[PDB]
């Protein structure tokens, strides 16, 4: 076949049901999550490919940076709830790895104060149950799947896709390689 399991994607021995539709997993300290993210647009360019109803869910791990990776899963909690993603993913990923300034949970609130948000909207946001609800989510959602290792995207909680063996000579070819596998998985 063209796409092949154990080529372009890989199967779930223990398929996660009633999973989201397309899942993605990152955390700000991976360094090809920066890469997928600033240089590859990977999430973007899948939306654009994807069918008509299908909707996308991003989800930060606490696997990597110890107590601040566990910080950045809850701060990511606070950008879902507030809508703020868009916003805060870019200085984020840039505080982490580039500038490297975001060593403590205050520095991770700078970053939502610098793009906006207010300081009391964001500490009622990071206290608040709604938020403790989904890092719930965002763990579960990972435990669910066997995960150790990010970036890692998964469709209808069966299929994960490989990027390993798609040919990486070309960035631009690469990622519609990726989104056109990710399509022809949601419409398997």
């Amino acid at each position: 076949a063209q796409y092949e399991d154990g080529k372009q994607y890989t199967t779930l021995e223990k398929p996660v049901a009633g999973a989201p539709q397309v899942l993605e997993f990152f955390s700000f300290f991976c360094p090809h999550c920066y890469q997928f993210e600033e240089v590859l647009h990977i999430s973007d360019n899948v939306k654009k490919k994807l069918p008509e109803g299908v909707k996308m869910t991003k989800y930060h791990v606490n696997f990597m940076g110890g107590d601040l990776g566990k910080d950045l899963t809850q701060a990511w909690a606070v950008a879902m709830a507030l809508g703020v993603e868009d916003k805060v993913t870019v200085p984020l990923f840039e505080g982490v790895q580039k500038t490297q300034t975001i060593r403590s949970a205050s520095d991770i609130r700078d970053v939502f104060i610098n793009a906006g948000i207010k300081g009391e909207e964001y500490d009622a946001a990071w206290n608040s149950f709604v938020v403790k609800s989904l890092v719930a989510q965002q763990e579960k959602a990972a435990a669910d799947v066997q995960l150790r290792g990010v970036p890692a995207m998964f469709v209808n909680g069966k299929y994960q896709l490989n990027p390993q063996g798609m040919d990486t000579s070309n960035m631009d070819v690469f990622v519609q390689q990726y989104a056109d596998t990710v399509k022809y998985l949601s419409e398997k």
